[PDB]
């Protein structure tokens, strides 16, 4: 596998802050950002290893960049160009997210900073609440998207039958919010049965789990990407079978991937 990055991974390497990549940051300005709020993106300095796969990050209704900040570099240090953006405004809804989340992949295209340290064929998406739908959004959009992560998804749209893009939902169990019986979950059971997809729900998490470091949120967004972006088999592990982690309230997974 050519897009394999990094060492053979443990519990400990996927848990922890930073993974085996040191990673630097560059900042896209509202002005130049075009279809996006601008934003930070995160990246291995260590190119001996080849090009990345892309990952977008968007945060939710009336949420800055910082909401979701977390997840750039450590994400990014297990091995992806990881952008946390802001949108256009705060007030957008999660149809617009979608279409900033991808215009913030495509940005990354021809960014100057990282342009040459991205596969440009190998690309994801992320987001909380509104951002998770955004998300799903752009998922829909996109059937080249490698894979897709709402983390407590929000969106008025609940039938994802048109997305063709492995999806990870990940539900909060007392999420008052965005209730995981209206969104999150109906969200899993309309995607495709035939879809490698998977439904996780956080025991006794608030709305906000994401929005503060979260490891269990962390270890199994990076095994999704690194299964699906990476196509890395390495990371099959944590996801089938069901990880017996107490942190998981469900789990329901199209296993084997």
């Amino acid at each position: 596998n050519p897009y394999e990055r990094g060492p053979d991974p443990t519990e400990s390497s996927i848990e922890a802050v930073r993974g085996p990549f040191a990673v630097a940051q560059t900042t896209v300005s509202r002005l130049q950002a075009d279809g996006f709020g601008g934003g930070t993106i995160y990246y291995p300095t260590d190119t001996s290893q080849g090009t990345f796969g892309a990952v977008a990050i968007s945060p939710g209704f009336t949420a800055g960049q910082e909401s979701i900040a977390w997840l750039g570099p450590r994400i990014a240090s297990q091995g992806f160009v990881v952008i946390t953006i802001d949108t256009i405004t705060r007030l957008d809804q999660p149809d617009s997210r979608g279409r900033q989340l991808q215009a913030a992949l495509d940005h990354l295209r021809t960014n100057s900073v990282v342009r040459n340290r991205i596969d440009p064929n190998r690309m994801a998406v992320m987001g909380h609440s509104m951002g998770g739908g955004g998300a799903l959004s752009a998922a829909a959009n996109n059937t080249s998207l490698e894979a897709a992560i709402p983390l407590q998804g929000w969106h008025t749209r609940k039938n994802w039958s048109s997305v063709r893009t492995p999806t990870l939902v990940v539900g909060a169990q007392l999420d008052t919010i965005a209730p995981v019986s209206s969104h999150s979950e109906a969200f899993y059971n309309s995607l495709p049965s035939d879809l490698d997809k998977a439904y996780m729900e956080l025991r006794g998490a608030s709305h906000f789990v994401s929005n503060t470091p979260d490891t269990t949120t962390a270890k199994y967004s990076i095994a999704w990407l690194k299964r699906f972006v990476d196509n890395d088999l390495r990371y099959e592990q944590f996801l089938c079978p069901a990880p017996d982690d107490f942190a998981i309230s469900e789990y329901r997974a199209t296993c084997p991937f």
